[PDB]
């Protein structure tokens, strides 16, 4: 219940400015196979019209609001870090590439096969344009002969404003009442 | 007891125009061990007077409001995702077959013994004659052979009118207020 | 789970005198295999400064303001407790070398196997230059050949203020506050 | 929450006095494999400091409080008393070595890795200088070879008074109020 | 002393509404050897938190000023274009596209070895966004055989907004004022 | 003459709180043949009584305010850089970790035997105790055998007010209006 | 060197309420040959009719007042000292288990054979019950083989109430002036 | 008694603002046998709750207040001094890592045997936050084999404000005074 | 550069009270190849008197006021610097044995050779007696084999006053005024 | 405790007009094998600056006040007067080369390995200007072959000015209060 409270503070503010309120899900995954030093995951958000927005360092669209809400791994790749397939380590997650927002806690450790996985400490909100990167900090790093590249899912509360009247400043003037 | 939220509150409005409020479970399952590509669950649900709707896109009855309110996954499905032995992937739920409004996050990790499992993101109203559709959109598809096909449930809260004295204008008069 | 709402006390408290909030991670690990009475974990926090803070008792920085909120074990750790591969016990916190206020409960208890993994008490303030220090009291000691070192993973909410207009009279008058 | 309230509690009411509320661990060792009759539990306090009071019949120091607030049984512990290694039974709580107060459900009960745990029944407040002792009566007792001694965990919150100016006044007025 | 002109320039114009100023290198390399006509050097700019925006024609982040100020030619470039590995020639500074405002006067001339080294024209100032590219018209191109490309290194003065309490308006509120 | 202004500011400012202003010399060392990767050079800084601050991360003094104005490369370490006995690059300057104020323009461009030499954009004022820390980042390494160690040199303005009076007020009002 | 200001301190207060002075010998041993790190004495008191307190953590008698006033090694310690047969190093003294209140200074130079012996700062007072326990910090320790335990004696001063008119509420009214 | 008169003051002035004075014996040790020219040795203070804050620097907290009352060297190191084992030489005392304010007088003439021993030339308070730093310029340093180093003690009186009701307006109101 | 205003700031205000401006030359030189770290250079003044005034710690006479403007090295030193003959580095300038006024920019860079030669920032007063010294700190000292010692020429303008009616009275009421 | 009154005396009177005042280290040393007749030892003060105020005769600055207050014999000096390796004798202290202030008890029984060694009589002063200069007078002078030169610390408590707020009269104006 994290994330359906974002989601019904964003659906009584959107709505006297008009506002598209809806969840997607957001894959962000290291290349390659991890194994000296901090790297680069590649996010890779899934919109409505099935446009995929891939690439390094995301620019949230002129008439969208973000939030980051949640984060999870499944069990396939849990059972490939204790194994030593690929790389533990924390997520870094920065506001136009220089302000930090947040840290998750130890990717092995918010696996999904056990009952009390750990979590995020806030929803982190993003404006109009702003560009989201993330990077990998890895400890303990992939020993195992064929080893597999890291991916970690997250969970995005989509605010759009593309369908209003006047799609342009409405998004900043919710934006401020946010 | 998000359901309950919305149970009580469907017990308080619909109450004076007269209206019978009851809770149902719905089944959607993708048949035929998907593997490769996004296809389309059947949804199944169990209404009143021992008749059972089921085929793609439910048509709501012209009397009746629905209220999609949570989904999980069984255990027995839940170790065959981790085995192999099923897709996982997302689910994408349209109202009128046009327009997207959840995507549930990743139906490996919404397994119901897990205290510490991703609900859906909002309940979702379906109003008077609109078509409830749904997708699944596979990632890590099935490998293992002998698989075995998908199946995801959900809890519908059920508001009926069919028997006031008017069941036309009973309608159009509680689906504005509630 | 009390980790939530001290970063939304941090975040509007710390909004009219300007500066960060965000979170990282802490690891706590008392070196080779303690199997007789009371020894020292290696405080070990990393920060936005690139600069890790290593060895005993770390001094929190002039223009921070640290707070201790949860902790985790992970599974592998766990599975070192219950075959006496570590030994079990709690964790004493310090402040300014004379103060002590909490006690970590019973580290295998709060692993994250356990479906009641349980949390801390109430979170633990640092102002501008203290002393964060911590102590181990093990109570049912490794028995078994081939032990393990403990860790205990820490979570820190982290209240910068570096980018205000002056940060030595932003820092203390925010200290006041909070 | 019944340790939260009687933390809040002591924050509140020990505080225009002076006063310097903290909580540690208490270890009831029952010692050397009990396998007939009823025994005396060694206690073990860890205060501040790495004092360490140990021995039956702790005196509760001139200045301090304590309150017996909530008690359980390490998961190890409870592996060994399932597969018979030690000993079950209840434990009895006295004050001043006569009078009865408490006898704990079952020590296999209440492990902490059920979330259906049964607590203790109240939270025991014990005033300056005054002796807590505890016995251990024990129902089916250890049968397996290779058996080993009982722990019990009890969690204390400690008022201390001190540190603030002559104690005796503190303590009596503290000890008149809460 | 012309880059510590508009250096001190934006420190106080951005000061009022918050902005954190500070300098970046920037480079432009011509790729694989320029032999016959006009070419386009890749630009490369590395804001702090290493995101690398590179490729022709760089956009300028929305929250961000930018002020393109010197320019100079390194040594193992300037003993390469004398003897015939790379080409002379000029670079064209463009902005939105349509604008020209500069051409870097024969930047084999612009080398840093010469005790007279020449400078550019004015210091050009780069609002939020805004393309900005450059072009290499060469006269007198690589002749000898192993070439190499040119690379021609810049020095910009980055204004930041991201510490604010206003979004991207007051950005351009304050490139209302400079 | 951009030492000269900060000179006559310190010396008009300081004065009628107490304040003994004179300029020093700091050697920034990035030692053993940097060939790859980003490295961390030794500062070091002579003040009054030969203490010789040497080391990373030089904290300020909580009595004194730094001015770092202009820095240089000497005209041996020029040969070196430009024969490719020793790695060329920027050096980027850091205060408390986090915030990044300047990078230097390409040290072999700075040879102080070059009037045409480019300067630092600004001088950087260090408030009391915050910590200076400085980068190499290296762009065409060193290459030839027999390689150097690097060496930069900086022009620090140093503001002492210990001997002045009780130093703490006098620095925190001096700090506040210059 | 204080023990006969506070012996006069004792007579001259104690005697209005019924006061019983006299003084003893405490003996502080650690055990076994001190060579790593920090240790705790088993103390040993000697009252007046073959009541000899011992084991660790002395817990005052209910009608007694003690004061620690002197302390004093004898020759064949520290001719053990110099040899390297034990070790050297200070003892803190702690009260209630929380507070510390001295160090003694330098266990060697307390030596009986020093022509300049130190002595203690002040004299603690001890109240009613409270637990007295010691702490041994090894500095310099025992290298040689065939090492030897510490013992270090010390000089309490007993204000005893035994036989006043009234032995419990005697004390606590003499507590509080003494 | 130079720390008595101190320790008298400390208990005067603190005592209306709440304050815990104690004493206790900080350890200034040169590291593996000073031969050449002037080291550091490493700062080792002995605070309440059993820390040791060692390494070089010692940082004063935010809550106590420091004083260095006097200096002496143990018998087996004045022993190891005049016969060549380890070094003469003197000790330079340094607040805030510049001011110089003692410099002890050769410390092989400090013995404690020696009634006439030269003291410490002036008890140095030490103020809120602070880096305290030694230095040991030695003369005729040590020449035999099998060296030792060096081990200097001093005494220092600790006052402590972290156990008043606010711990900030306690100390700026008694460092005024006091 | 200064050596020309501070001879004619001299000469219009000596005048009132009548005195001598003339300019002599002062040579510093350390004795016998710095290679390791810091000396000392032996001072050598010329006065009208042709009388040398050696060795270290040149007193001013009682009746003259000194002013140290410009240093200059001359080419056959600059030869040796960059062959590794002779080591580089900095001079820093004493007053009275305590205070540091000045530090001579490197003096590779303040040779007669360089096209950017150097000048000191500000002159140098002295008054009636007092002790000018000098220290000479090496950075990158001399390798190569048969190396040389270092020599910097100064520049002293002398403002004699033995000709006025009294020459004790006349310079120390001149002294105020300049 | 004769030096800890002057130091204290001093810092009384340098507080009202500012002031510095510090303990250093004095050493005279007459140098190579003194035989026959009076000679001269080369005076050596060391500052704050680390200057070594080398040569006979050291003249003291004109905003200094110095305090010559005691004298010592290392243990390796006094081990070769009475072995004839070095002359005893005493020594003789001058004020301007004329006044004729003290005489030194032979300094090989001003030794410090002797428990009660004998004193100075009087601390002497030293006004701004004036020629501290030494004599040592030998009786019985080095005998046998392979002798050493003589030295004799001293300890002087330097009352500095040199940091005032007009360091000319206020040197004058406490030298007559003093």
């Amino acid at each position: 219940s994290v994330t359906q409270q974002v989601f019904n503070f964003a659906v009584t503010k959107s709505q006297p400015f008009g506002g598209y309120v809806y969840s997607t899900n957001l894959t962000a995954s290291t290349s390659s196979a991890v194994t000296s030093t901090q790297l680069t995951p590649l996010n890779l958000s899934i919109t409505l019209g099935q446009i995929t927005l891939s690439g390094n360092s995301l620019v949230i669209p002129a008439t969208q609001i973000w939030y980051l809400t949640d984060a999870y791994v499944s069990v396939p790749d849990y059972t490939n870090i204790t194994n030593g397939a690929e790389a533990d380590g924390v997520i870094l997650i920065y506001k136009d590439g220089v302000k930090l927002m947040l840290t998750t806690p130890l990717i092995s450790s918010m696996s999904i096969s056990n009952p009390a996985r750990t979590h995020l400490a806030q929803a982190v909100k993003y404006s109009p344009q702003s560009i989201l990167t993330m990077y990998f900090n890895p400890t303990k790093p992939a020993t195992a002969s064929t080893s597999y590249p890291n991916t970690v899912y997250f969970t995005v509360v989509v605010v759009d404003f593309s369908y209003a009247q006047n799609p342009a400043r409405a998004v900043v003037s919710a934006n401020a009442v946010m």
